[PDB]
């Protein structure tokens, strides 16, 4: 009939080569894409076997209807018989007739026209990936504008940060997928709630931006509150179990031509730490004077709180083993480093509570440098056993606040000579985060102390091309791929693939990769058989006191 | 027919969403990742018009068949109705009966979808987006491999770096456009006259890499002068007009396990830079002690020639005006330093001959110091003319050697005291290349500058993820656009978009743009259009003597 014309339109219209071809080979049809991408017109080409013209390598026309793909992309080259190989990402499809296999559909990719694709680039680059809203260069433009512009500049604007207080637990607990998924529905939630000439970004992880320009002081917190209320209201649930999905909103009533952008984001920043500190699922207000000195007495609080802890002896360390997936691999014991600290009552508390407020007023160098200190402290105190389980590596976490810090290298010059442990023993543990933070700070620093003779790993690690790119100008020698991802790894597709990606590009970087959160032994026979080097869990071992 | 079946089958298969339409509005067809799209089954919404049901929006479902894209993909967003927008990549195209446009057919890409795409991901952190040969990273892996690996290690190996003679001019000459088409063929080229078993990369510019494992000494050379003769008789022309297409080969054979390498890619680098200066289009192999002393004498030479240059006082500098494209736009006079150096014999030399051999022997803080000297110098004698056209910009290029240089902002302080130009006037000049070579320096280097009051701007910018995410980490002030897209930009439709992406992405990091080579007032316009800062080339002026 005429509606093959219709069809072959809508073909010829799709940018990737479709190649349609029998059970056995001879091709059906062809989209001028494909008729490109193959060298060959389907007029000449109609019948002809497949195998018989070009060929799709690294024989493989048959996989897709017997056990392959069903969705999942996979690298080939299309010799062309003449003029070389076409790098390409194959899907393919068995043709059916109900039960009756009568032929076979491919999608075929060019590696080669990723770099045309300039509509895709420009949108990358003002906009998050995952959620799809602007992202935080494009938020701060936005905002940049609303500040100095001369038209529409009538009234007050207002900035509000939106902190998903469940993010971390929901991601840690179901894995990065269901997380994603978290923030992808939150994402909706406040875009059903939001006006148009209204800006709603993602500043990054947890973290949701909101600009309300020319909107009054009132309206600007009746609105903060209704989207605090329906985050609230959202029941979210991954694979039937629930969330008690909640956020904390911080906002700013702006002026445009006075206030500028730094005051503007370092302000948000500050009253929406504050709903955190006020018990979080609060919006707050930002006042210059008043509720602001919150901050200055947060400082007091914090100062005496972590030096009481220090003169006290109430924080001690714990030790997680690291262990290699290798085949036959001895190797010294390989140890990560953490934190624990025991409020006044006698009760454990978790990093979550001290380290985010050691960090915002800046006690963190302080526990750093108690830390390393005591790291090699009992690493001597472990030495005088001599039937004692040697320990070859020995990994320690450190804060932005002391890759900033200058001081920090004189002070390992002064503990390696006084404690004796040789540097190679340890390795120092950066987040990825942290380094990109401060990148010409992190570059500088890691390869001061890879100098001395230490070593370093990239904490929570997730693949994307910023990352690897960020990955060729920091020196560390391991990288922890992040948790979130092993967690469901054997479960949602799209995160063993991910895992998958950390390692061959760790390996290409020339790093040795360690799986965090390896809770079950399936989960660590699955990274060993991916070619994982180390894995650290609860299947591998729980943190046990290392300190005393 | 039940071919439609097949047609269903194939449309289900691919990843896009396809909506066909009614030229009026009514929805004839929806594959299934249409359906997803749009939050509608085609058993429910086939003939209900598609304004009235979701929305395409930033009324658009009519241009398509007017006069609108015909292959160039536009963002749009598809207000759900419901859960609000889905953020896409449009492309239209009219169904048609010969003549009779009875439809329309739409080609949606989710940007959300992205983010997922693994082997895509894996095969860029691998691969040359261009060529789609391995990249530097995969290439070094490869080569640390075959040094190290104890399977398949029997015999030597051969590295070859081969320098496209020509890729500069065609680029320059031509465009963009043209140049890449210049190594898509020369990649072709040399995967033609490689075997199974070989690792052809490029490794970046219009240099190439060539992995020879396990090949004997005579072999290895008789490969690379096959290589080096096929591409002098590749006929290469670009619009009709040929090009002498011609490589400089610089071969090395490795030892596995003895070798390392940093030596073994400095060694293929310093044979091939001999190819060039034993007059292009050559192979050179390298050998440790004799044709090695080539690199010994020629530091001496260029110590000589670059030192009795400055004596003899043969260096002069130009000046080039940019100017603003914005409307009724006054400023001060822009300028951009030009150095030029005139032989004993009393020719001008291009900077071509002396800057690549005085940035391999490492005299180029000697000219830098040089240049920021008589730009200050120059500028205290134009000053002493009352009348004279005052300079309110003053651009001065730095080399790497310059970023490296810790004396050069003391350097400067000095030169600032001497000379009293105000910082303000003064903005370096770095290449997004020199920078990214070393980043963590050129950060450190432009902080340092930016405090002392000059200007930063980040010359040869070229647009891509990378560029991007190391724009950021940069606080330049400007962006030069390559020339090489401003060329052939009114020709080549994707260069217009290179130019219109820097453009607006430099804007968003809040950069003014620059476009060089505006060689024609229709290119000018051109730019004006797209919203370009400032113009450079021979339509606004040609270089003229600064310096005396
Ligand atoms: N669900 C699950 N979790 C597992 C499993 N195995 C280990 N974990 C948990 O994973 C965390 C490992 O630390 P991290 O990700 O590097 O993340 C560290 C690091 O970001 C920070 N931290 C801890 N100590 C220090 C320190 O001394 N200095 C600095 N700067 N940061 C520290 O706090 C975090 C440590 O908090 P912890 O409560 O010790 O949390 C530990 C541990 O309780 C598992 O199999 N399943
Ligand atoms: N086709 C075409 N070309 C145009 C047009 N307008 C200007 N040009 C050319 O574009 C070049 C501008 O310099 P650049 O791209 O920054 O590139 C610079 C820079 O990379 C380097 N350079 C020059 N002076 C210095 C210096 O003093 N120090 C350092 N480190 N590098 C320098 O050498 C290059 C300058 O070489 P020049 O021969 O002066 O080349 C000039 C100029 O001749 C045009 O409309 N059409």
């Amino acid at each position: 009939d005429a509606e093959r014309e219709r069809a072959q339109i809508t073909l010829a219209s799709i940018g990737d080569g479709v190649i349609t071809a029998d059970t056995q080979g001879g091709i059906s049809y062809l989209n001028p894409a494909a008729e490109q991408m193959t060298n060959w017109t389907l007029d000449k080409a109609r019948g002809l076997p497949l195998a018989s013209l070009f060929r799709i390598v690294d024989l493989i026309e048959q996989i897709l209807s017997g056990e392959i793909d069903g969705g999942r992309e996979h690298s080939k080259l299309v010799l062309r018989h003449d003029g070389s190989s076409v790098p390409v990402t194959l899907v393919g499809a068995p043709i059916h007739r109900g039960a009756e296999i009568t032929g076979v559909v491919l999608v075929l990719h060019d590696m080669t026209r990723e770099r045309q694709y300039m509509a895709r680039l420009s949108w990358q680059a003002t906009h998050d990936a995952l959620t799809g809203l602007t992202n935080r260069r494009e938020f701060e433009y936005r905002l940049q504008i609303a500040l100095e512009r001369l038209e529409r500049n009538s009234g007050r604007h207002a900035l509000m940060f939106l902190d998903l207080d469940q993010f971390k637990l929901v991601n840690d607990t179901c894995g990065h997928a269901a997380g994603d998924e978290l923030l992808r529905q939150v994402c909706t939630l406040l875009q059903q709630g939001l006006r148009e000439g209204d800006t709603l970004a993602r500043l990054g992880g947890d973290e949701f931006g909101i600009l309300l320009e020319n909107c009054p002081a009132e309206k600007a917190v009746e609105i903060a509150d209704h989207l605090r209320k329906t985050i609230q209201d959202l029941h979210f649930t991954w694979s039937g179990q629930p969330f008690n999905c909640t956020v904390s909103v911080g906002l700013v009533h702006l002026l445009p031509g006075i206030s500028t952008l730094e005051e503007a984001l370092r302000s948000a920043d500050m009253a929406c730490y504050m709903a955190k500190e006020k018990g979080r699922n609060r919006v707050q207000v930002f006042h210059q004077d008043d509720v602001e000195l919150s901050m200055r007495f947060g400082e007091m609080t914090w100062v005496q709180r972590i030096h009481l802890a220090l003169e006290e002896d109430r924080f001690s360390l714990y030790a997680q083993p690291i262990v290699p997936l290798g085949e036959g691999a001895e190797e010294g014991l390989h140890v990560e480093l953490l934190l624990r600290l025991r409020d006044e009552g006698g009760r454990l508390v978790p990093p979550l509570s001290f380290i985010p407020a050691a960090e915002r007023y800046g006690l963190m160098t302080l526990i750093d440098r108690w830390v390393v200190e005591n790291a090699f402290r009992t690493l001597v105190e472990r030495a005088q056993d001599p039937r004692a389980e040697p320990i070859g590596t020995c990994a320690i976490n450190l804060s932005g606040a002391t890759i900033g810090d200058e001081s920090f290298l004189q002070f390992l010059t002064e503990l390696f000579a006084r404690y004796r442990i040789p540097p190679q023993t340890i390795c120092f543990e950066v987040t990825e985060t942290v380094a990109v933070a401060n990148l010409a700070s992190a570059i500088r620093f890691i390869n001061e102390l890879k100098d001395t003779g230490c070593r370093f790993s990239l904490d929570d690690f997730c693949a994307g091309m910023s990352s690897f790119i960020y990955l060729k100008h920091l020196p560390v020698d391991y990288l922890k791929i992040d948790g979130s991802f092993v967690k469901d790894m054997l479960e949602d597709p799209i995160d063993r693939a991910m895992v998958q990606v950390i390692n061959h590009i760790g390996h290409v970087m020339g790093k040795r990769t360690i799986a965090e959160f390896v809770e079950t032994v399936e989960v660590m026979e699955a990274l060993r058989e991916i070619g994982i080097d180390y894995a650290q869990g609860l299947a591998i071992g729980a943190p046990l006191p290392f300190s005393r």
